[PDB]
């Protein structure tokens, strides 16, 4: 049973590459199901990459109202008020999470992943790993 301080979530290419740079520094979601404090986070970039593209680390964990999230961290979350508002649509709690210690990484694809995990499905939220899962993912890390 994992203990979420290892996990993978899904960006679209363009965000998850702002992340491993560095440049996005939170990511926004719903009211989802958490990790732990102190987890890594591996960034997966869905198509055309398909690939775990490095990882981050988790500074802290916000949640409260929409709007008061976006005026203090939008910024650094590198998307524009529009695709934020739209996201968030329909809801009044958002979670930030906040971000640090960004490493990229070279491209661990999407096959390479189902051999560490048979059954893969990028994440709509957050997955947890495995500790023999974790271990693989850093055995490819490079
Ligand atoms: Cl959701
Ligand atoms: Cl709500
Ligand atoms: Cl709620």
């Amino acid at each position: 049973i994992p203990d979420r301080k290892e996990a993978v979530i899904s960006l679209w290419p363009e965000f998850a590459k702002a992340i491993v740079s560095g440049k996005k520094t939170v990511e926004f979601r719903r009211r989802i199901p958490l990790p732990a404090l102190s987890a890594r986070i591996w960034i997966y970039a869905t198509r055309p990459v398909k690939s775990v593209i490095g990882f981050a680390y988790l500074e802290a964990i916000v949640q409260g109202d929409v709007n008061t999230l976006w005026s203090r961290y939008g910024r650094e979350a590198f998307l524009s008020e529009q695709q934020y508002r739209d996201y968030f649509e329909g809801t009044e709690k958002a979670t930030a999470f906040l971000l640090r210690d960004h490493q990229p990484i070279r491209p661990i694809n999407l096959d390479q992943l189902k051999e560490i995990r048979a059954n893969f499905q990028p994440p709509q939220a957050l997955t947890w790993l495995r500790k023999e899962e974790t271990q693989k993912l850093v055995s490819l890390t490079s």
